[PDB]
């Protein structure tokens, strides 16, 4: 068990503190709710449990959540809430150009990655690709990787609009493309029941319908807008086991095959012993061998120069991903990780902060009534997971406005009640034994903007 | 009761023949019902109420409605349903380039028009304003005037890209700008009882609600973009009992003042016995000293030529329409026709074949969580005018979908199933004493383009 010679090793120790510093914060919740179940509801309960609290958590508890316990017995429930929403604040507190240039020397002047919903696809953009999230960097994760064409087509057109008028990336004469990338996850241990649940752990249902998809979004541009106006695509799939991608590599046209791709494994394999030149020059040659391979993965001549170069990139980020995975679980992510195990589900926007993998199940949907079946999914997974040892279900149904638009933030907040509303009269049963605990936040669209907590009524 | 110089007689008795025979389709219903509750339930039921539907509405009925009436008594709130839809389709399907130069000498590249969804309103461009429905004239209705912003920066961003692509109106170098009318209504007879009931039917309350979301438009647009983009805003007053409008001048900066205004009555009341030359002049200087009012019309500079010009096309345009309703009405609508008369719920976007005043009551939505309020106000109005009677609640879901987009209709329908399927789960009571009837139709965006029949299921 060696080192790969590309790995980033400093990068790869902050990415593992800042995830275990995480995980820790919500899962020391649970023996902290244990040792307070057993301290006799007298008249010191309230200290107790108050010193307790500032010596576990880090923080105390306010008086409402253990006023009355001593008639309506213990709120653990309460507590756990209240914990859970404070690990999750905690978390985002903590964590808070030259991409830019990267990308325009690609051939692309605005990265798009639309993911799957899953939370063990979370930490895609800080940990497998390595990719920061700027102001022409964007994650629309969506169940299934069905992302949706119109927002998508509405934000080219608002990119294509801003290269025009101001040129911001770049002026529009430039010959650079919008660049959308579809990402689906499969798991090599057990591939029927660890795989995409949005199709039924298939993994090739769920590579051609990102590969369909990618194919309806670029259709639509360019019927929707004349003088040839169109949009780069690229697939990539990962093993939730083991955190590698292998990318699709696209033709001189830019058409995908779903036979066609590079394989990280093999690389990391064949790439472990030699040096970092020699490795590099390895990867370079494997894409245009990938590429101008011949059988079930003919295609039509080569991808560009800013292409391949992407894709390269990519790649040699994903091997300190996989170098990382294999020094802090020996190859492969224990059973434990390898299906779910969120803390809480993420309803909304989700949180830019928090990017780790298998931290939270992601819901993204405006509306309960658009969207139900992803609500029924995430109460249906944690059953199993929270409702099973009797603990509630954390939900935080998080949003982001623009400030820029007169009453954003007071519609927003509308919003995030309405769906804690509509989340509740759903579910009811659940509610009735206080099962289900909320937590309601808004935050500006730009990077880096504070997370605003607002009152549930 | 002499004719107006400007009025335009052939095209009143158009938009009048196009009213009543409308109208008369749908209120030839009630009657028919009436007689057909009148015949015995024998072996002659059937054969008698479809020759005399064939007599009467101009078309049969599907046997399933009347194949067991015997047992379970007459069908008349089915018969009810089905007329009236057939009666909308008739309707439509009966329905089924100057402009744009037009906006475009008077600087211009789009104009989108925003009234109130009061039934009162539904024929603005036909009627009132005689402006014909264009692909660079939109009509987006919402309760109360109260438009939302982030549709409206959209469709503005999409129309500067492609005049900065193509160049579709006209170049991006063109000092043109895009237009964005706001209307509210208001009734001289009644004040407090017939005005906006968004607003309490108070006319100042609509007014600054109006004038404010203008304003709040305008300046979204001037931060979320730079080099000095901005838009027109344009503000007029509609009198529901005589269709006549009041159009608020802007100032040279282009702010609106709630004072200053040129009102049509007192136009046409000054203008009846003059000739048409002189009426334009009348109409071209009365708009000066409107804008040059001081006082409370206190205003800074002058309107530029082609707002000018646009208010008095406006102007000479309702003067026809006030010509009508003195034509049919004597002057004033009849007190009927002051309130509530509409004869179905519209939910969706809307038909752009059937503008005639208080023919609908329209619910601008795509989901009931959202906007649930309007639902609740259309129940709420039909349960006076229709429940009171017996008669059930039609309602007609209607959609556009954009056919470039792959997947598009689909989606549609899907919602639109899911908009009835939450109405019918709401107002669940009425639901089971089949007291709504639904129709679901969809429709291509672009304009002309023929109306489809969706199952409810
Ligand atoms: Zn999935
Ligand atoms: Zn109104």
């Amino acid at each position: 068990t060696c080192r790969h010679p590309l790995t980033d090793l400093e990068a790869n120790e902050q990415l593992g503190r800042c995830e275990d510093s995480v995980k820790n914060r919500f899962d020391r919740v649970i023996p902290f709710l244990q040792v307070v179940a057993g301290i006799p509801l007298g008249l010191d309960y309230v200290t107790r449990v108050q010193e307790l609290a500032q010596s576990s958590l880090g923080h105390t508890l306010p008086e409402e959540l253990l006023k009355d316990n001593w008639i309506s017995g213990h709120n653990l429930k309460g507590i756990f809430g209240y914990a859970t929403a404070k690990a999750l604040t905690a978390a985002t507190e903590q964590f808070s150009a030259s991409a830019i240039g990267f990308f325009l020397d690609c051939g692309f002047h605005a990265v798009d990655i639309s993911p799957c919903a899953d939370g063990r696809l979370k930490g895609l953009l800080p940990y497998i690709l390595r990719l920061p999230l700027t102001a022409f960097t964007y994650r629309k994760a969506y169940a299934g990787s069905m992302f949706d064409i119109e927002d998508d087509l509405a934000q080219w057109e608002k990119n294509e609009l801003r290269r025009y008028r101001e040129g911001v990336p770049n002026t529009a004469d430039q010959p650079t493309r919008y660049l959308k990338i579809a990402v689906y996850h499969f798991s090599t241990s057990d591939p029927t029941h660890s795989g995409c649940a949005a199709h039924g752990s298939n993994d090739r249902a769920a590579l051609e319908a990102a590969l369909t998809q990618l194919m309806k979004f670029r259709e639509a541009v360019e019927n929707a807008h004349c003088c040839g106006a169109s949009i780069d695509i690229l697939l990539i799939g990962v093993d939730t086991d083991t955190d590698a991608i292998r990318v699709h590599i696209p033709d001189s046209k830019g058409f995908l095959n779903p036979y066609r791709y590079v394989d990280n494994t093999v690389t990391y394999a064949q790439t472990l012993h030699l040096a970092p030149d020699e490795a590099r020059v390895i990867i370079h040659e494997a894409i245009l061998n990938a590429n101008r391979s011949d059988g079930w993965a003919k295609g039509n001549g080569v991808a560009s120069e800013g292409m391949r170069r992407f894709i390269g990139q990519l790649l040699i980020n994903n091997l300190s991903q996989i170098d990382y995975v294999v020094n802090r679980h020996g190859g492969r992510y224990p059973p434990n990780d390898i299906g779910h195990a969120e803390r809480y589900i993420s309803v909304g926007d989700g949180f830019d902060e928090v990017q780790i993998r298998n931290l939270a199940y992601y819901a993204h949907l405006d509306t309960v009534e658009e969207n139900a079946i992803d609500v029924d999914v995430g109460i249906k997974i944690f059953t199993k997971l929270n409702l099973s040892r009797g603990l509630p279900i954390p939900i935080a149904i998080h949003y982001r406005y623009d400030p820029n638009v007169p009453g954003s933030r007071e519609r927003t907040v509308v919003k995030a009640r309405r769906i804690y509303n509509a989340i509740k009269e759903r579910f009811s049963s659940l509610d009735e034994q206080n099962l289900l605990q909320f937590r309601l936040s808004v935050q500006a669209q730009d990077i880096g903007s504070p997370i605003e907590e607002v009152a549930s009524a």
